[PDB]
């Protein structure tokens, strides 16, 4: 006892107690709190990495993969077949191929380099190139994942220093290096941790297994955590398995009573100074040259051999885990430890045989002690998650060092079950090694993969670029052209109808005027009093009339009763019954006119059809529905479209405003022409403001190009079959529908809502304007996108939520974008009419989805910019309706009559 | 008696029971959940926007303010003084401006440019206009605030509809229809709620006046929130005033079972149709045409004037609030009944006029009754916040209705006090309205604006101009060819040392080579042994070695007897003592060099200060130790610079790279200038690597220019005083020292600390690369700020942390860029000894500042982007040290020696 006593009183600081390590426990739980937590994580040294595998294996999954596991005592790649449905449940072949000293600490090229080459000549052999096998990475060291095909290298550890790797997505940089081989093509799907790869491994036999372990080169745990503690992980739903990377503990100084002079002189020899303190203290790489070191001290303290000290003592990894275990086998505990220090040059007594097994079992079980103090810690974490007073799991491991050393496996749990009382622990040993579970994980990797393809390759008919784009300005200019040249005006979609407003207000228009608003989302009966001269003042007040659903589809007969029914009211409200006034008709639909006061519904759009309307002159619809009452006259000075109406409300301001364009219910744009271009009426002096109904473009198929099934089977259950093709594919109206039916789609496919079509869903008018635009609201949360959804009768979660939202972004997106073309088209013609070489013109806008859309007008503005860029157009928002504009229109009618 | 017992029952929709009350209240406390929860915030109407006002005055406030009150029922401008301290107590005048309707509906220039004509003639009425005066503003609308000294008018509410105003910032509109007149300077400290306005004008002579109440023109209220409940404030401790913002109350459809037809057609002929929809219901402007609604409709069914109706009873607005209030007096109420409905011209009865009495009794009844609901809901919320089984607090109020109409308050506190009786409640009626807790704001507002605008004072000195660091570059330039030039390098502050390295590794360097580099954070020795031929290696390995604090500022004999002890140590860690191999030493201090083994130091930098040293050749002080221990042998082969290490080091393998930086401890450069330029040493062929020793930049008064009273406190305390000047405005060693000097220059300025310098903030080096890192980290929470400063010892609160960030931000900016144009200086010229117009060239960089810090290499890239925009610089980051740079240093030395 006398030889053991003594060393024990020497080594005193490397033999921790049950009360130290229940300190040790403690600390390790709050760094899972500081590694969850998403205020202190930027400072936590346990850093909780997640890791996106949902569970452990479901036995739902089949396939052929291939697995790289490279970080552990060996670079091994395998093949995994997994057929249940087939007899055949886990068989996997793998292949060792050695990676040199030169190469892991080298330039992270040679070693990925050397990675896809392996991969290589391992296919080649196989003789599998040819098959599209997806392909899971087991990169065991601490990563950055967004996503499960994302490793973002943090830092190495243990052997490797490779340059120019660490802060780089290695998933990158080995497609990077086996494209430029060339021999063959690697679908990686996921890349996953040994510790998660153990767990996954062990969970595949196991249904309990909800924590991976490794105890070897290296030592680092993952367990399963709740996605409600996930702070990093937009999400509260179900569970996820989280990385610990436990190495790094007390590496920020938490740790420093507990490392030694040994563990501190070992660190300054060690391939990353400063960092992985914990696992410099547990792994097999350090372990025993973590001996050597004090082995030597005592030497030269006269503890051994009479204080010899051979170089073999002094040299660096003269001494591995490898001799500390055999030194740890009872059967030759002491007689190995004779073979072995006889080799180091001293001269092994049989005492000093004695005194050196000890030192190793100190070292070796403070490591075996330590990391039961964690794994202890990640249990009861585990069993507060379930809120029960015992707790059952099984713990996947592996690790050079667990697997061969003589008492730690022993010694480890030992202490781990003391340490956590109310709790049965199974502590199973992969004999495979984690490649079963990477392969498994790579299962539901590739699986989810294909589903995203299949999305992508959907939406991005909805991706439209910088050429599609100009291609579509130039049509939307031909169709400008066609609509005017009354040789092609009657074939042409795009009508370009005159207004015959022929300037903008000039600041002298003056007096009283009743205006009507009706065919956007709100009928309303407006009184705009305006003057002019030395101080301009335009007063007004207005009544909004709902219009019932069954008179807008009545007859004609019925809506403008009801019309002159609220004009009518209004004068009352206003009490000004009595003096015939002059009114400014708003009418939102194309028609075609002959004078200011005169305008023929050419045909009905958006949501409205009342019959006996059509051909009609609506003035006259009009002054018959006031006929049929007789309660007042009075004088409809004007029709006018409101695209132009809203113009002259901002040409008002404001003189470069020459263009009008309404994005809302439904689409179109309206600007100043010169009369020489406007065929269709008589004159060339002057010029003459255009309703484009630009809505019909594509009307003839100059669109069906970029045309989606989804935007035709949205144009054929319109009321408008085949009409106003451009504007279904951007006035609110319809957005919302187009999206609709993607999702629909998507959910047949089985990408929403577990392939369930709410009955909801197959309701059209769902995704209005209002909601669509808090959807794609920027810096909106995952529970509140959800939120949004459920309020619409959606069952969905934020993995739906996240598609539902990506989906609006694209459609929007075109939107906004082919609107902008539009626009391109419109502006840069004006431009070259009048010869100049850049162009500064202020456009005038209304239109809800524009108004309250997050990125519409932006995404569009950017679009107009891009693609006319010798044109610099301004924006001007309408705040007051057509109203004013109306007016102005209306007055410069009852002055033109006069003079 | 049934001629009311009728109206009683038709108007039966608009007499809420208690039981409904309870309903609306439990419903608009789930409302200010959301308005406060970051998540929901977006979709709730109940916006609960911050108000950055902290608590009710105490009374230390004083001065002399003028406070504007837009958007009440007139726009009045009044001063307050006060003084405790010269024992003046509140002094306030007051006025009211007129305000055409045209104006609040016209454009915001209008308007502005009026509230700017206005307080102009105000303060052209008491001759003020010189005394620079704080100016705060009460407006009355929904506004964002990030800072209290901006608004952002999210809505138009009431009256008013102004274009172009709403999504900006009120602030800065004032601002500039002031600007525009040039009549004044208006400095405008804050802006607030007329609900905060109000409970502060009460809270001021009451305690406990936690809310703020407004039932004028429109409605709305204000309370104080516990900060740990407001998400949308980074904070925790204390409170701040809340303004909910309730008028929008339902706009979400919440409250539809509430409306009645009634409310719904108001609504449809407001200024903002479905807004402010729940204060459409309880608000002076709208209870009197709530009424005459009601009246035309019974009117209708003939219940009223034997059914007649005149245009008087359709017209809008015909029936005042004011007339609502009259009629319900208890004297003269059916008197006046009588007056107003002959005004109307209906033929009233003594009947009439008691059922229309009845009608607006059941009216406002309800809008009382509302307030109270709710009121009810802010109440028990604030009972939850003390805790305390009973609340007992006060409640500012103010409007025009409440104020002035008789049954209003009665009835409104009665109901109130009923629905939450759990409850002691003093409702203290404002006398002022706003304008006194209005200024009682703009005094904490200015008096913070102060201390701000002192500290943005003195930061305004670390901020550099292009131009400016166009000159530093200049500057270096400069001294760059004096360091060079034969004639003036004597007395050259910048001092060109040539490190006799002639070229960038050629790919011949071969074999075993020991090494040393000392003068970083970590001393430590290695052995590199390189393979050149077809297939090239490089195998590594060092162990830090400690330089205790004596040693480094004891003897030169210590300090290389110590050197040398360590290499010896070494030796035998790698088991190659004997052998007599090549030695590079990597030297980072300033020497004289006459070849590449001889290495006089020139000055000591940095932390080392040892005795005897300077003057000496270090090979030579080196060896000199090495024949006192004269236990192994080596042939030193050279000395080299870390500048030059490391840019050997990246240069090994990217061959484009010819300069060497270095931002660590110190900082300095190097850089292959052209042999024929290098006058100091003989010859002109080919190149030769240039130490450049650039931390002496400045040495000689060329900075003086730029730096500041911190930098030379710094510089003066320093081990080196004058000395290395431009470094001790970049490198890591010394911008913590920097920090800490203007930190502790504002803490006895008392902006931080409450003015107590802690023990701590006097300890220099507090402020370690290490931490200054962590602080600028990029999206951090203060939380965690606070948590790091803690950690250092320094008790800081969440302001604390924000200016300290702040700090630390300015000081490593400013370095980031004085860095910028050294390089910037150096490739500029590279530039053009090769006759380049742009030219491609690579930085091997090293350091712990440049590698932690998470902005000095962006920046410092940045800006030698914008200084030298034809060059394309490259920072290729070294990750092994200097140790293989120096050994293919060594390898060529050797090639020379045996030869
Ligand atoms: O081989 P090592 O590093 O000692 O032990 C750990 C290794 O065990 C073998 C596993 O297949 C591998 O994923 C793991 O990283
Ligand atoms: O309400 P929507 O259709 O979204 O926007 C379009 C409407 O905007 C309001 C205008 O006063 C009206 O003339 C126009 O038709
Ligand atoms: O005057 P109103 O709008 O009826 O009542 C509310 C008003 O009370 C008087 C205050 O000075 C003002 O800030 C507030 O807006
Ligand atoms: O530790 P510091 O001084 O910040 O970084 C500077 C040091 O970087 C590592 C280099 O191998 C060494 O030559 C240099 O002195
Ligand atoms: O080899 C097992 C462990 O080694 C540790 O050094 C790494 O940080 C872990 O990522 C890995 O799981
Ligand atoms: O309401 C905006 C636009 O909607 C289009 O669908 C109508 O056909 C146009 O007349 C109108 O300018
Ligand atoms: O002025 C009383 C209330 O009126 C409401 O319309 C405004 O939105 C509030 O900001 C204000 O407190
Ligand atoms: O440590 C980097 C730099 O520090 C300066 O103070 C030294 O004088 C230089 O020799 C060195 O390049
Ligand atoms: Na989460
Ligand atoms: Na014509
Ligand atoms: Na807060
Ligand atoms: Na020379």
């Amino acid at each position: 006892d006398d030889q053991v006593k003594k060393i024990d009183k020497y080594l005193y600081a490397m033999r921790l107690s049950d009360e130290t390590l229940i300190d040790i426990m403690t600390r390790f739980r709050k760094e899972m709190k500081n590694g969850l937590s998403r205020d202190f994580n930027p400072t936590a040294t346990v850093k909780m990495l997640p890791t996106f595998v949902r569970s452990i294996p479901d036995g739902s999954e089949k396939g052929d993969f291939i697995a790289l596991d490279l970080g552990g005592s060996s670079f091994r790649i395998l093949r995994v077949q997994v057929n249940h449905e087939k007899n055949q449940n886990v068989h996997m072949e793998s292949e060792v191929y050695d990676t040199p000293e030169n190469i892991v600490h080298g330039s992270g090229s040679q070693l990925f380099d050397h990675v896809a080459e392996c991969l290589g000549d391992f296919m080649e052999k196989r003789k599998i190139k040819d098959k599209k096998l997806p392909v899971g990475f087991t990169f065991s060291f601490p990563c950055q994942q967004s996503k499960i095909d994302e490793a973002i290298l943090i830092t190495w550890t243990k052997r490797f220093k490779a340059s120019g790797v660490e802060g780089a997505d290695v998933v990158k940089l080995l497609n990077k290096a086996i494209k430029k081989r060339g021999d063959y093509d690697a679908n990686i799907v996921a890349v996953v941790n040994d510790t998660v790869g153990t767990m996954m491994t062990c969970g595949y036999d196991d249904q309990h297994c909800e924590v991976g372990l490794i105890i070897g080169t290296g030592t680092n745990a993952c367990y399963m955590e709740e996605l409600r503690h996930i702070d990093l992980v937009e999400g509260d739903e179900g569970r996820m398995c989280i990385n610990t990377e436990w190495g790094a503990f007390g590496d920020d100084g938490s740790l420093e009573d507990i490392r030694t002079e040994f563990d501190r002189e070992i660190d300054r020899g060690s391939l990353n100074p400063g960092k992985q303190l914990f696992e410099k203290m547990v792994s097999g790489m350090y372990l025993g040259e973590l001996v050597r070191l004090i082995l030597v001290k005592m030497a030269k303290e006269g503890l051994l051999f009479e204080g010899r000290i051979t170089p073999e003592l002094l040299t660096r990894g003269k001494f591995n885990t490898s001799d500390v275990s055999a030194i740890e086998k009872n059967k030759e505990g002491l007689h190995n430890a004779k073979e072995i220090l006889t080799r180091l040059g001293v001269e092994p007594s049989d005492d000093d045989c004695v005194s050196v097994q000890h030192v190793c079992t100190i070292v070796s079980f403070r490591s075996a002690n330590l990391v039961a103090a964690t794994l202890g810690a990640i249990l009861n974490r585990l069993r507060d998650n379930k809120g029960t007073p015992r707790l059952r799991t099984t713990v996947g491991v592996d690790g050079s060092l667990y697997k061969t050393h003589p008492q730690y496996s022993r010694r480890f749990h030992k202490t781990l079950r003391r340490l956590v009382p109310d709790s049965d622990v199974r502590f199973l040993l992969s004999e495979s090694g984690s490649g079963k579970g990477a392969a498994m994980v790579t299962a539901v990797a590739y699986r989810l993969a294909e589903q995203h393809r299949q999305i992508e390759e959907t939406l991005a008919h909805f991706h439209l670029t910088k050429d599609m784009l100009l291609e579509v300005k130039k049509r939307m200019r031909a169709e400008m052209e066609l609509g005017l040249r009354k040789q092609t005006h009657n074939n042409a979609v795009v009508k370009m109808l005159p207004s015959f407003v022929r300037r903008t207000p000039d600041g002298t228009e003056n007096g009283d005027f009743l205006a009507l608003d009706l065919g956007g989302t709100n009928f309303r009966v407006l009184l705009v009093k305006i003057r002019s001269g030395k101080k301009r003042t335009v007063e007004m007040h207005n009544k909004i009339y709902a219009i019932p659903i069954e008179i807008m589809q009545g007859t004609g007969e019925e809506l403008f009763d009801h019309i002159v029914s609220c004009i009518s009211d209004f004068l009352d409200y206003m009490g000004i019954k009595g003096p015939r006034m002059p009114l400014g008709f708003t009418f939102s639909f194309p028609c075609q006119q002959t004078s200011l006061d005169a305008g023929i519904l050419i045909t009905w759009t958006k949501g409205f059809k009342a019959t006996d309307c059509v051909g009609h002159d609506v003035v006259t619809l009009l002054r018959d529905a006031i006929k049929r009452r007789e309660e007042f006259d009075l004088d409809v000075v004007a029709v006018v479209n409101d695209t132009v109406g809203t113009m002259m409300t901002c040409a008002y301001e404001e003189p470069t405003c020459e263009v009008g364009l309404i994005v809302g219910t439904g689409s179109n744009a309206c600007y100043m022409e010169e009369m020489k271009n406007v065929e269709m009426v008589e004159g060339d002096q002057g010029q003459m403001c255009i309703n484009m109904e630009w809505g019909a473009f594509g009307d003839n198929g100059c669109l069906d190009d970029i045309r989606t099934h989804y935007d035709r089977l949205v144009d054929e259950y319109s009321l408008n079959a085949g009409k106003q093709r451009y504007e279904k594919m951007i006035s609110g109206m319809y957005l919302g529908e187009i999206v609709r039916n993607i999702l629909i789609d998507f959910t047949k496919k089985g990408f929403l809502f577990r392939g369930q079509i709410s009955e909801t869903l197959k309701t059209r008018g769902i995704f209005e304007t209002k909601f669509l635009s808090q959807i794609e609201s920027d810096r909106l949360a995952l529970l509140q996108v959800r939120a949004i959804l459920q309020q619409l009768g959606l069952n969905s979660t934020c993995d739906d939520s996240i598609l539902v939202k990506t989906v609006c972004g694209v459609v929007s997106r075109r939107a906004a974008q082919l609107c902008g073309a539009g626009m391109a088209a419109v502006v840069d013609k004006i431009r070259e009419n009048r010869g100049l070489d850049r162009l500064n013109v202020t456009v005038g806008v209304d239109g809800t989805l524009y108004k309250l859309h997050p990125h519409f007008s932006r995404i569009m503005h950017q679009t107009v910019k891009e693609l006319s860029p010798k044109c610099n157009v301004s924006f001007l928002l309408s705040e007051d309706g057509s109203g004013k504009g109306a007016a102005l229109i209306t007055a410069v009618g009852v002055r033109l009559r006069t003079e």
